[PDB]
């Protein structure tokens, strides 16, 4: 839609520090849209990643970190709280332990920091969405 | 770039048919893009697929078939004969027993028939892939 996919915006992250995002999949949950969302300690794409959340939409979310090029213990969730067909809301918080992620409203997953937050320098969000709306927040001290 | 992705086409297939696909992926291997192809027995996206081509760039090639709704039997390859970066020229051919792939001029991949390529109607290419040239053969009886 609106937004270019793959989006990619220069980030700080501390706690406090919401991401908002707004988008729908690009196709049924029959044919298996997925969903990523990294945030990279540089600009460039192969840059280490402190928390990286992938939706297999109507399979599962996978979530681990890159940390020196190597992926790190994945996390697998079942919990498939986006709705086929549907525009999705995505937030996601960052706690003081860890990442809060909530999908139109209710908390979903969580994530506990592996790299401190403020190593992050950008987001990307990627793979078979459309997305309308994207947010950093910036209000805390 | 150029063509819109997902991209859809309606498409007939039969015998001396070759699909002809060149596009670039969207990230380095590193961060492992995809590409999608496959060969719809309806334009609608919940239709049975009689060929599905899927490559993790990097990593493995899947294939496999919709039939009344239920995924077949997978097939799975590790040859991976598209270049981290590289635009690449893929090359599906209609023979009397089999799909088979040419990457880059290369023979890649073949699939043998589970439905008779008459009953495609419909061609998607999708996933993190962008397309600039998309081809369907229509010279033979
Ligand atoms: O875990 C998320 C991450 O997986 C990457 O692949 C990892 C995999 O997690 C791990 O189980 C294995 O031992 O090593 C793999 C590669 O280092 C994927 O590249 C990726 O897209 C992510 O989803
Ligand atoms: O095989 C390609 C196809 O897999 C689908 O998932 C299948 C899977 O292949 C199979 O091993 C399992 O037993 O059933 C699954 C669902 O029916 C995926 O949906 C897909 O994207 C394809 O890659």
């Amino acid at each position: 839609s609106l937004l270019p996919v793959p989006y990619t915006e220069a980030a700080s992250l501390s706690t406090g520090s919401t991401v908002t995002i707004k988008g729908r999949p690009l196709a049924c949950f029959l044919n298996a849209p997925y969903l990523q969302v990294d945030f990279h300690t540089e600009m460039k794409e192969e840059s280490d990643i402190v928390f990286h959340f992938q939706v297999c939409f109507g399979r599962r979310v996978v979530m681990n970190s890159r940390e020196y090029g190597a992926w790190k213990q994945q996390v697998e969730s079942k919990n498939m709280p986006f709705q086929d067909g549907q525009e999705f809301e995505l937030s996601i918080s960052v706690l003081p332990d860890k990442y809060q992620v909530m999908v139109n409203g209710q908390s979903s997953y969580t994530f506990d920091h592996r790299i401190k937050p403020e190593a992050v320098k950008m987001v990307q969000v990627w793979r078979d969405i459309s997305l309308t709306k994207f947010n950093v927040s910036y209000l805390k001290r």
